[PDB]
């Protein structure tokens, strides 16, 4: 389990909104052993939400659950 | 299990809403052993959800569940 | 479980809500033996939630669970 | 388990909102041996969320939980 | 203008709503010399509106306008 | 302009709402000489109204404007 | 104007509301010479309104406005 | 302008509210002459508004305004 990683205007948002209920990266469970969550970017989650130049660089992820 | 990655205007968004229920990535079970969510990108969620020059890097996931 | 990384505008948002309801990462469990996050690069939530230039270095997350 | 990282305008928000409820990284288990968070980077929450400049220097985790 | 009057169970009620908006008796004009309103009866008026044996006796109204 | 007038169980109300307005007797004008509003009976009026047993006697309104 | 008038159980509410805007008796005028109001019964106005065996007399109203 | 006038269980509330905005009898003018309000009846007002019993003998309102 290996990993690598190597590197060498206008944004308008308007929102309106009444009633807003949002989830980012849920993981649910009732019966489990293991329950892994890596984030090695960007999780950006919400009523507006608004990403703007993320995870320009270099990331790696092993996992061996 | 090997991963490797190398490497060497105007934008308008407006929005009326009234009732909004968003769900990103989502996992859900009632009998398992494991449960792995790696995100080395980006997640964006929302009831107005922009993203804009993301992911733009190297990246590498490596699992083995 | 190795992992290994190296490296070497008008941004306007405008919101109006009334009621919001919002969730990130989430990891629910009613029996489980092992709950793990990692976070090596970003987890930005909000009713508004704005990220801008976020992750731009080397990051490397090794989970062997 | 091993992880190595090596390194070598205007923004405007403005929100109006009435009710906020928001979760940022959330770890939620009734019966569990372990659980764990470990924070390289930023978790960044709030009913309005900024992250501006963020995670750009060198992160590694390891975990063998 | 004359006018004269002479005189000689279980209710149950379950309502479930989310908006309501309601008028009773209602008058608008723009130009306009007179506006009357007499009532000698009764005027119930709502989201959940219950009359029960009302408006029962002698009543009389005289209205010249 | 005259008016004469002469007289000789179980109520369960149960609501569950989450936004209400009401109007009950309304005049609105922009120009106008008079205004007259009598009430001799009952305005009930509310999100929950209810009204039991009333306006049972004798009631008599005469209006010359 | 001569207005003349003579005379010779389990009530349960609930009442669960969010928001609630009530107007009962209401008059809105820009450019008006008179303005008249009489209450010779009963007004009775709110969120939760309860009116049980009001207005049973004699009553009367007599204007020339 | 002559009036006359001549005479001869369990109630259960339970209110839950969040917010509440209540006007009872209400008169609004910018540029008038005269503003009358003769109350001889009953007026309740509120968020949670009970009248029992009330408005049970002799009244009379004579208004030449």
């Amino acid at each position: 389990v290996v990993a690598a990683a190597e590197k060498t205007g206008v944004l308008y948002v308007g929102s309106k909104t009444k009633e807003g209920v949002v989830h980012g990266v849920t993981t649910v469970a009732e019966k489990t052993k293991e329950q892994v969550t890596n984030v090695g970017g960007a999780v950006v989650t919400g009523v507006t939400a608004v990403a703007q130049k993320t995870v320009e660089g270099a990331g790696s992820i092993a996992a061996a659950t």
